[PDB]
């Protein structure tokens, strides 16, 4: 057999499934959300994949893996050792690039040390070497009075164990040694891990720079530059490191030693830029609160960090408290005095102000304040004062902001000054890492470089450069051309992480893996899809076989073989509905997927639209932030607003960064930061936003759809107070599994353990001591209608549903669950295993459980995602209920349907990053789809 075949996949409510796939294809996995498609595909297929691979490398990593869940399958075969290709991480550390993520920027180094030279930042003349003499110069030059210690460095975090060299240290005489940051007294040496890297710097001298000590001076320095092979580091006291291979001609300071590959990661010490240690950013308070018109009443507020009702009185008082006192009143709008905005800011005057209050009873007639309240200094202050999420809350009139002195760069400047001299610059590798597409990169690295990279580093670094011009290229044909190498990781969407990982294994060059797929047509346009389709497809015809959860026609249409998976939700699903080519599957008259691909079923184009009101239009003016190129767009309120594009063209920054931030901060009131930008029009139209983010619920198995909802303190409630309970003496709180009394001991009642795992994953295995039901025996005596607390929250929603009718307490947040289509999730089912899209349908399943009134906003960005067809029908009712209420719906997507049915779209672009940042078109579907430099036009008018 040439073939993956599975007998009795049970892993979730996959029913004993046995499935017989071709191998060497383009496999697609599909049905309606919940059927079970990523049990089979992820959780049994890939998991085991991996896993029985695994299993080889060390007969003891075998073990390290013996303590796994191994999926609950009877028999697979001819089962390639599998990758999985989800988008699960976005992983926030600040430091990790795209240029890091790929190793590109490795690279990168390995050719700026070996090939393409230094120059010093100011003078600039070629980067010599110097004399141990006219280091002992440099010196003696200093300052009189400064006092330095020689240091000597003759370790520069290499790794060994130094016995010996401690020793030969001992055996001159030194009792003041530092390592790895701690000193130690030379007589007593610590013992040294030979396997890790070290940091061994001998004290040669405590000195001070007097005219005729110039004899310890010149011996110190000596004995340095001898013992740590050339470099002197005097740490002073009132440091400076001195380098016998890289000096300015002219004698200025180079902070740098050598010029090795690590003094270019920004994430080593040596290269990174000292300031923010090659962070790039500084967190720092703008100017930027305010509004410029309104100005310090209680309806009419300036000050931001001061709009309040006891602050608000407090400080308004004080300010025109110096305000006819500097002139300047508390009735004038902030852009008014430039004098007396300065002294709100700064320190101003700092001259003692009159505090009038009323006493505890009212006795009154007293006080003053030291201090105009120096603003930013409350700000100091008070991040300072209270320990809390409130500094946080504090820190949202601060802005990550690029590093003055690393230029944003991450980089010591020294570094900056290396440089590989194609074409028109010889740009830094920073240069070229900040170039703004990564075709930008390729052409310099790839063609203004080798035909000038000189024959002696040709030979050195040549093939560095051809291996980094290849890893552009699959950059490229992935179509993420339009980030750039030095874009922090962590910013990178689901889709242009996974993209990235996709243009890794591609390049890997591997052949008979298994890769296991996770719906990567998401977050990418329409456009871009027919193109990802063949890096697909060009991944299985390398050699390998694929399997992709997918929803989307084109994919699905271009599936080798396709496993459509048991209809309905949860319980109902679960079963391998089709199992065969696509033709096979339109006949399948049991297929929901089959209907909506045949035809037999669509989601139909609304013939009457909404229409939009002009009066009635909330609008962002002036965004500048990040590509967006100070636009002015216009969202009209009470309709269906889709924001389209490409990806990169700024669909995220305008609505999450700039638009969503704002409406959070003007009508929910957090103080978060939005980017930057002029302001928000009208906005009173509307009373709160809802932000369904697609972020986990819960980073613990502590949340639940049970208790984030809340409906379980009603249940908690409805236990306690049941005959057996009672009988007891079992209050509510015992069935919370988040309390001490009640919850398993083992698991603290989570049901499961997160068991670390090394170079796999870490997992979560259920509970020996509870087999995950979360609580201890005896709290499971007590029933309710006869099921205990675990079994009510082992039931799916729709099914609690049921059981539930009764308290119409508890039905309504179960009814708005199953109303917006998360019927088949298990009412306590922990949060770390939902869908992005679960997470954000739950969200959303929160406010529909609420009042609501008319006038109130929602955000939703890929609400399509992880949905089947029918599953977006569905959905988009709920959306429409939502409208006519006359709430306002906006959403940033790429799926057809879900644009086709807006009343109103928004579309940027037109290319992604540099190119874009701008509205390529704006209307009705109908409008857009008559904009023939629009993209999404192109496809919407093929529906239109
Ligand atoms: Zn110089
Ligand atoms: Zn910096
Ligand atoms: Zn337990």
């Amino acid at each position: 057999a040439d073939r993956l075949i599975v007998k009795g996949a049970r892993e979730h409510n996959l029913r004993s499934v046995d499935l017989d796939l071709p191998r060497d294809a383009l496999i697609v996995f599909t049905g309606l959300s919940g059927s079970g498609k990523s049990s089979l595909a992820f959780d049994t297929i890939f998991a085991e994949g991996q896993r029985r691979y695994v299993e080889s490398l060390s007969a003891y990593a075998r073990q390290f893996l013996g303590q796994m869940d191994k999926p609950d399958v009877d028999f697979i075969e001819g089962l390639s050792p599998a990758v999985s290709i989800d988008q699960k991480s976005t992983n926030r550390n600040p430091r990790s690039t795209v240029g890091t993520i790929t190793e590109v920027y490795d690279y990168l180094r390995l050719l700026y040390a070996r090939a393409g030279t230094p120059h010093c930042p100011t003078c600039g003349e070629r980067v010599a070497r110097q004399t141990p003499q006219q280091i002992v110069d440099q010196v003696l030059a200093m300052p009189e009075g400064t006092r330095f210690l020689v240091l000597a460095p003759v370790v520069r975090t290499r790794k060994g164990e130094f016995a010996d060299l401690f020793d030969k240290l001992n055996a001159q005489g030194y009792s003041r040694v530092r390592v790895d940051g701690v000193v130690h007294p030379l007589t007593d040496p610590p013992k040294l891990k030979k396997q890790e890297k070290h940091d061994i710097e001998v004290v040669v001298d405590r000195l001070t720079v007097k005219a005729a000590a110039k004899r310890r001076l010149t011996d110190s320095v000596e004995t340095a530059l001898n013992l740590a092979d050339g470099i002197v580091v005097l740490e002073f006291v009132d440091e400076q490191r001195f380098s016998e291979k890289l000096a300015c001609p002219n004698g200025h300071a180079l902070a740098v030693d050598d010029l090795e590959p690590r003094s270019f990661s920004f994430n080593s010490p040596y290269g990174a830029c000292p300031e923010c240690s090659g962070l790039g950013i500084r967190k720092e308070v703008d100017p930027e609160l305010v509004v410029p018109d309104p100005d310090r009443t209680l309806a009419q507020g300036a000050v931001a960090p001061w709009s309040n009702g006891h602050t608000a009185e407090y400080f308004t008082r004080m300010m025109a408290g110096l305000g006819e006192a500097l002139g300047f009143d508390v009735d004038t709008p902030w852009r008014k005095l430039p004098a007396k905005a300065r002294k709100a800011i700064l320190e101003g005057a700092d001259e003692q102000v009159h505090v009038r209050y009323r006493n505890r009873y009212g006795r009154t007639r007293s006080y003053y304040a030291d201090f105009e309240g120096v603003l930013a200094f409350l700000q100091r202050k008070m991040s300072q004062t209270e320990s809390e999420q409130m500094k946080e809350r504090y820190e949202g009139f601060m802005r990550d902001v690029p590093c003055p002195v690393c230029a944003g760069t991450r980089l010591k400047p020294e570094i900056l000054a290396v440089t590989l001299a194609g074409e028109s610059k010889g740009e830094h590798g920073a240069k070229s890492i900040a170039e703004v597409c990564e075709l930008s990169i390729a052409d310099c690295a790839d063609f203004l470089n080798a035909l000038t990279l000189g024959p002696r580093e040709q030979a050195i670094a040549g093939q560095v450069l051809k291996e980094i011009r290849s890893r552009l290229g699959f950059l490229l044909d992935v179509g993420l051309e339009y980030l750039s190498l030095s874009r922090a990781a962590a910013t990178l969407s689901g889709g242009e992480a996974q993209r990235i990982r996709l243009a890794t294994q591609i390049g890997s060059g591997l052949v008979g893996v298994l890769y296991v797929l996770d719906e990567p047509s998401i977050g990418l346009h329409q456009r871009d899809n027919r193109r990802l389709i063949e890096t697909l497809t060009r991944l299985r015809d390398l050699g390998n076989t694929l399997i992709v959860v997918e929803h989307d026609e084109d994919t699905i249409e271009h599936a080798d073989w396709i496993v459509d998976i048991g209809p309905g939700a949860g319980e109902h699903g679960g079963r391998i509905v089709h199992s065969g080519p696509y033709d096979e599957l339109l006949r399948n008259k049991d297929s929901i997927t089959g209907a909506y691909l045949s035809g037999r079923e669509s989601i139909e184009i609304p013939a009457i639209r909404r229409s939009v009101d002009p009066r009635r239009q909330l609008t962002v003016v002036g965004a500048r932030e990040h590509n967006l190129r100070g636009i002015d767009v216009s969202f009209p309120l009470g309709v269906l607003t889709s924001v389209t594009g490409v990806s990169g063209s700024g669909k995220s920054t305008l609505v999450n960064d700039i638009l969503a931030a704002v409406l959070a901060n003007r009508l929910n009131g957090a103080r978060q930061v939005p980017g930057r930008h002029t302001r928000v029009t009208g906005l009173d139209y509307l009373d709160k936003l809802v932000r369904v983010d697609q972020s986990p619920i819960g980073r613990t198995p502590r949340s639940n759809p049970a208790t984030y909802t809340g409906v379980f303190d009603k249940i908690r409630t409805l236990f306690a107070a049941t005959t057996e309970a009672k009988v007891r003496g079992y209050q509510p709180g015992r069935f919370s599994f988040n309390v001490k009394g009640g919850r398993c001991e083992a698991c603290t009642g989570d049901g499961t353990i997160k068991i670390e795992m090394n170079f796999l994953p870490d997992v979560y295995v259920p509970c020996e001591v509870c087999q995950g039901a979360r609580y201890n025996r005896e709290t499971l005596e007590v029933h309710y209608k006869g099921k205990t607390v675990s079994e009510v929250l082992d039931m799916s929603i729709e099914e609690a549903a049921e059981f539930f009718e009764p308290i119409a307490g508890v039905h309504r947040y179960l009814r708005t669950l199953v109303d917006v289509g998360l019927g088949y999730v298990r009412l306590g089912q922990p949060a770390p295993t939902l869908s992005g899209g679960e997470a954000q349908r739950v969200k959303l399943a929160s406010e529909l459980q609420k009042r609501s009134t008319g006038r109130t906003v929602y955000i939703l960005d890929e609400p399509t995602t992880g949905l089947h067809f029918d599953d977006i029908r569905k959905l988009l009712n709920v959306i429409n209920g939502l409208v006519d209420k006359g709430n306002t719906v906006i959403v940033i997507e790429h799926n057809l349907d879900v644009i086709k049915t807006s009343d109103w779209i928004i579309d940027l672009g037109p290319e992604g990053g540099a190119g874009g940042g701008t509205v390529v078109a704006q209307g009705t579907p109908e409008d857009v789809a008559a904009v023939p430099a629009s993209y999404t036009g192109k496809f919407l008018a093929e529906v239109v």
